[PDB]
């Protein structure tokens, strides 16, 4: 089973200050097939105007991950947590029992482009936490999130692993995967072929009932590989 979630068929809302593409049903947007893939519930491709952002709002039981692609984002939460995340970096927050936060573009002249990812925690009512990490760039398979925070990855309260995979043109690799585990691949940029399916910038791929993920880069690319726990008519 392999399904392509085309970039142009994503939900879309443009409020001027924010332009967002939704991979899965979000708020008032509903997609009968893409309701949420395993523990992966939200993937919003957001572009925010200089000086704008999301005012303070509450969250409960949910792991919120942010990946900045361009510009800078300023985080503030119902705590003392203040932080600026530049392009290329990640940040993660566990809403746990409850929490409020805001995110805005501190630049007074440059836009902000980021991915807002929501992961359902396998454990509910945990304690609120905020972490940020600066990984050292390097063309390879880098671990970003892990249940145990192994190999320099950030901890995530869910039986899932997230990799940032940078591939040069004509490069190729493989990722095992056992049991009834599922995989979501989001192409941040570039053109790749995965298990016989071509995908380009902003495309997503749902895969399951497979034991190996074969990836070939048709051009320099970068993908996020979500290795999700076992569990729509694609």
């Amino acid at each position: 089973m392999i399904y392509l979630r085309k970039a142009n068929e994503r939900g879309h809302a443009n409020h001027g200050w924010l332009d967002s593409w939704h991979t899965f049903s979000f708020a008032n947007y509903y997609d009968p097939n893409f309701m949420g893939f395993s523990a992966l519930r939200v993937i919003n491709d957001d572009v925010i105007e200089a000086g704008q952002g999301f005012g303070t709002h509450p969250h409960k039981d949910m792991e919120i991950l942010t990946y900045v692609l361009e510009g800078t984002v300023e985080h503030q939460d119902s705590m003392g947590n203040k932080e600026q995340v530049p392009a290329g970096e990640f940040q993660i927050m566990s809403a746990g029992t409850g929490i409020r936060h805001s995110e805005y573009n501190p630049s007074s002249t440059e836009r902000l482009h980021l991915y807002q990812i929501w992961i359902m925690p396998e454990e509910n009512g945990i304690t609120p936490r905020y972490e940020q990490r600066r990984f050292d760039a390097v063309q390879g398979k880098q671990l970003v999130l892990s249940p145990d925070a192994r190999d320099g990855s950030l901890k995530v309260h869910q039986d899932m692993e997230l990799y940032r995979w940078a591939l040069l043109k004509d490069e190729q690799s493989v990722h095992q995967i056992a049991a009834e585990r599922r995989v979501w691949i989001q192409v941040v940029k570039g053109n790749v072929t995965i298990n016989g399916v071509k995908a380009s910038t902003s495309d997503g791929l749902a895969i399951w009932d497979e034991q190996a993920i074969s990836i070939h880069a048709d051009s320099d690319s970068e993908v996020l590989l979500f290795d999700l726990p076992p569990v729509h008519h694609h």
